[PDB]
């Protein structure tokens, strides 16, 4: 492995925008909830996940 | 392995735009809910997921 | 490995932007609830996850 | 002219609403130009007008 | 000309609401030029106008 | 002219609301300009105008 000129970007989250206006949400009778906005994550080399978002609920009214 | 003269982009997330404007959600009986927006994820080597967006309920009444 | 001449970027996340204004957000009656913004994590080598968003919940009324 | 009991409105302008957003004008090359917005008027007794909004121009390039 | 029990409202201007965002103007190259916003005139006898908005203009180039 | 019991209202101007957020404007080359806000003018008896917005101007180049 070997780099005599390079640019290598390798594993990279860049120029993420993001724009909201005037919205509105409502979780109202939830047993378990993950409301989540932006979320960028990177890694070059892993093993398990990159991200997780795990809801386990229960409604019994 | 080698570069001379290189731009590599191995595994890269760029340039992501998102405009959201007067929108509206409700979720109102759920047992397990999972509400997302952006979410980017970039990884050059990769054992399990990238992803994971889970979600088990249950709703009696 | 070895550089001779390089800009290597490995795990990295810049340049992320978020503009929100105006919004609305309501949970009402929620057994566990996970409300998050923006989210960036970068690294080079994992062993487990880069982000975890769990929530487990129970409504009896 | 009586009134014993009355609720008599007489000349009058109310409940006027204007709502605007992102709007864009552009008046480049004008002699005489006149741009309004919102102009209520009310008057009882008139010997002239209500509301004027004249102009007169040129242009000769 | 008499009241005993009224409630008379004679050249009223009430209750007008104006709401304005992000929005943008440009009068680039004009001889003479009125720009306006909200105007609310009320008047119970009148001789001459309510509300004059007059421009003359001359462009040679 | 009397009143016994009355509550006359007789050339009024009021409850006028007004907001504005993240306006722009621009007059660059007029000859006489008039840029105005919120204008508000009551008056019971006139004999000549009740608001007057006038602009004569010239542009040569």
């Amino acid at each position: 492995v070997l780099y005599v000129g390079s640019k290598t970007k390798e594993g990279v989250v860049h120029d993420v925008t993001t724009v909201a206006e005037k919205t509105k949400e409502q979780v109202t009778n939830v047993g378990g909830a993950v409301v989540t906005g932006v979320t960028a994550v990177a890694q070059k080399t892993v093993e398990g996940a990159g991200s997780i978002a795990a809801a386990t609920g229960f409604v019994k009214k």
